[PDB]
């Protein structure tokens, strides 16, 4: 105990996310039912910030409708001070999983990136680019996976991370949806193979020349599932208009051809 969002009391069970000011605490209402609240701290949240925090709220609130691969929103209170955001309760993040993991389920994977596909293709579908996609960014609800965020409001402990995830394109250039593409190709990569692509190159300079050269051959070990060898090959295409797309990748054998 305890906490109030828009009239009703919620009881903290536990934080399970720290911060930043942002703390997640897994929580109980009144009919001791389980959800998860969100609590962000306003007080030194510049104007930017704060729109950024709001269009995120925006979105998350609308996609509601269009897709059950997208957390679930119940209600939120929000002040000039700080943000209360009802949610969904989930079991454990992608990241922490994968961690723990010892080898992932040929049909389990498969199954995931159904999920990832179908959420990441609705924020598409509203003109949203998440552009910093990492297992972290997602959740398990009931054995299924749920984008948590779309990447708009996090502009505000290690040494980390998530270089590994990165697209050539981003360093290149120093938009687009294909950016998407190459992330996710990353977490399904790690789903096959253990690692991310470039992951064995310890040193960052190093590994960020090794994602832009096309003379660099990415390494992709024969196995069974030679769906899951094309897709990993379609989505790591350093050309972005080679590289597949995301209605390409859900009319894929891999997801379709059963199984
Ligand atoms: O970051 C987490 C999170 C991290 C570990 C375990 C559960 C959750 C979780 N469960 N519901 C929500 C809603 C928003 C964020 C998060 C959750």
């Amino acid at each position: 105990e305890c906490i109030s969002v828009k009239g009703r009391i919620y009881s903290i069970l536990k934080q399970i996310g720290s911060g930043g000011s942002s703390k997640v605490f897994q929580v109980l209402n009144e009919k001791k039912q389980i959800y998860a609240i969100k609590y962000v701290n306003l007080e030194e949240a510049d104007n930017q910030t704060l729109d950024s925090y709001r269009n995120e709220i925006a979105y998350l609130n609308k996609l509601q409708q269009h897709s059950d691969k997208i957390i679930r929103l119940y209600d939120y209170e929000i002040t000039d001070q700080y943000i209360y955001m009802v949610m969904e309760c989930g079991n454990i993040d992608l990241n922490s999983w994968l961690k723990k993991k010892k080898s992932i389920d040929p049909w389990e994977r498969k199954s995931y990136w159904k999920n990832m596909l179908e959420a990441v293709h609705t924020i598409h579908q509203h003109g949203i680019v998440h552009s910093d996609l990492k297992p972290a960014n997602f959740l398990i609800v009931d054995g299924m996976l749920k984008l948590i965020d779309f990447g708009i409001a996090n502009q505000m402990d290690s040494q980390v991370g998530a270089v590994n995830y990165m697209p050539p394109e981003a360093i290149k250039d120093m938009i687009s949806p294909k950016s998407d593409v190459w992330s996710l190709g990353c977490i399904l990569y790690y789903m096959t193979y253990g690692k991310t692509p470039f992951q064995q190159i310890i040193n960052q300079i190093s590994k960020l020349h090794a994602i832009i050269d096309p003379n660099h051959e990415i390494e992709f070990p024969d196995i069974p599932e030679k769906d899951l060898q094309d897709v990993l090959k379609c989505c790591l295409k350093r050309d972005p208009k080679q590289r597949i797309s995301i209605p390409e990748l859900l009319a894929h054998p891999y997801v379709q051809i059963q199984t």
